[PDB]
C-alpha cells in the first residue's frame, strides 16, 4: 500500500493489540491502540514493580536519538497512581518513524491487576491534543506536518476472532476494508472522537446522544437508566456469581441498537454484542454491554461496534467516517 499499515491481533474477543518500536535501535513493544486516550505510555527498564518484570522494557541508553525531557508525570488510576516522566525518542509505527514525546513509566502499581494480567506492554493513544497530558500533538498530526503522510487521518479495520486479521492504517482510506457508503459525522468536541447520534433500542430513545468511538473499550456502554429499560422482560438475567448479563444465544427478544444522524444509520444486531460462554452452559451467551453514566447522556461505541463498522478518524476535517467492514480479507 501507499499507506502505513500496522497489523492488529485479537485477544479472545476481549481486546486487540498492535506492535510498535521505540528508540533508533527499534526496541519492540506490544500496545493497546486507544482512540480514547492521547499519550504514548512505555514502561521503563527503570521500573521495578512486579508488573514491569514481565514486560518488554524501554532502555533510553541504547538509543542514539533519545532526547532527555524529564518532566514528571503523576496520574491517578484505579489501584492508585501511575508515575513516570516525559522522554523524547524515535517511535516507529509500521514503516514510518518520527521523534515523539512519550511517557516513560517508572511505577505501574496503579494499573494492577490489569497490567500484570495482560499481554501488552504499553498504551498508544490516538485521541486529540486537548485530551493529552502535556499538550502533545497526536502522532498522526505530527506525521502529516512532516509530509510523511498526505492526510492526517487513520482507519481501524478490527480483527474478528476466528475470522480475519485487523489493520490500523495511517494516511489514507483503503477500499479493501469496507463496502457500501462511507458516511461522515462531525465531532462535537476535539477531545475524544465524540459525535452526536440519535439512539434507538426498541421503544427507548435518546435524541442527540454523545457517542464516543473508542478502540480501547471492549464493550458497548449505555446510560444505566437506558440500559435497565431496554432489557426489561427480555429473558436477560444476572446469575448469583457468573458473567454479568446472560441470555440464551438464540433469544429472539434481543434488540438491535439503532444510531442515526442526518447523514447515516448504523445498527448493531445481537450477533455483534453477544459473547458465547458455552463452557458454563449449552447455548449460553453474555451481553457485551455495560451501564455507565456520564455528566451528559453518552454511549461508548467500543470494539463490538468497531468490529462491524470500518472507521475513519480524520484530524484535518474533524470528523469520524463509518462504513460496513468487509466480512473477510
Ligand atoms: C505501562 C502502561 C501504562 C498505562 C497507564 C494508563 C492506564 C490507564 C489509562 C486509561 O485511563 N485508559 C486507557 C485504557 C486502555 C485499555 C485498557 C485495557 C483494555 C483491555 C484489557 C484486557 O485485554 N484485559 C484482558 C486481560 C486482563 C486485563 C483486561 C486491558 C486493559 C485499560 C485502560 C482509559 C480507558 C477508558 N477510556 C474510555 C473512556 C472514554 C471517555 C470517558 C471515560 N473513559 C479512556 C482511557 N491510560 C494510561
Amino acid at each position: 500500500s501507499s499507506n502505513d499499515n500496522i497489523e492488529l491481533v485479537d485477544f479472545q474477543n476481549i481486546m486487540f493489540y498492535g506492535d510498535a518500536e521505540v528508540g533508533d535501535n527499534q526496541q519492540p513493544f506490544t500496545f493497546i491502540l486507544d482512540t480514547g486516550s492521547a499519550n504514548l505510555w512505555v514502561p521503563s527498564v527503570k521500573c521495578t514493580t512486579a508488573g514491569c518484570l514481565t514486560k518488554h522494557l524501554y532502555d533510553s541508553s541504547k538509543s542514539r536519538t533519545y532526547e532527555k525531557d524529564g518532566t514528571k508525570v503523576e496520574m491517578n488510576y484505579v489501584s492508585g497512581t501511575v508515575s513516570g516522566f516525559f522522554s523524547k525518542d524515535l517511535v516507529t509505527v509500521g514503516n514510518l518513524s518520527l521523534p515523539y514525546k512519550f511517557i516513560e513509566v517508572i511505577d505501574t502499581n496503579g494499573f494492577e491487576p490489569t497490567y500484570t494480567a495482560s499481554t501488552f506492554d504499553g498504551i498508544l493513544g490516538l485521541g486529540w491534543k486537548d485530551l493529552s497530558i502535556g499538550s502533545v500533538d497526536p502522532i498522526v498530526v505530527e506525521l502529516k506536518n512532516q509530509n510523511k503522510i498526505e492526510n492526517a487521518l487513520f482507519t481501524f479495520y478490527l480483527p474478528v476472532h476466528d475470522k480475519h486479521t485487523g489493520f490500523l492504517t495511517i494516511g489514507g482510506i483503503e477500499e479493501r476494508f469496507y463496502e457500501g457508503p462511507l458516511t461522515y459525522e462531525k465531532l462535537n468536541h476535539d477531545l475524544y472522537w465524540q459525535i452526536t447520534l440519535d439512539a434507538h433500542v426498541g421503544n427507548i430513545m435518546l435524541e442527540k446522544a454523545n457517542c464516543i468511538v473508542d478502540s480501547g473499550t471492549s464493550a458497548i456502554t449505555v446510560p444505566t437508566d437506558f440500559l435497565n429499560k431496554m432489557l426489561q422482560n427480555l429473558d436477560v438475567i444476572k446469575v448469583p456469581f457468573l458473567p454479568f448479563y446472560v441470555t440464551l444465544c438464540n433469544n429472539s427478544k434481543l434488540p438491535t441498537f439503532e444510531f442515526t444522524s442526518e447523514n447515516g444509520k448504523y445498527t448493531l444486531e445481537p450477533e455483534y454484542y453477544l459473547q458465547h460462554i458455552e463452557d458454563v452452559g449449552p447455548g449460553l451467551c453474555m451481553l457485551n454491554i455495560i451501564g455507565l453514566d456520564f455528566p451528559v447522556p453518552t454511549f461508548i461505541l467500543g470494539d463490538p461496534f468497531m468490529r462491524k463498522y470500518f472507521t475513519v478518524f480524520d484530524y484535518d476535517n474533524h470528523s469520524v467516517g463509518i462504513a460496513l467492514a468487509k466480512k473477510n480479507l
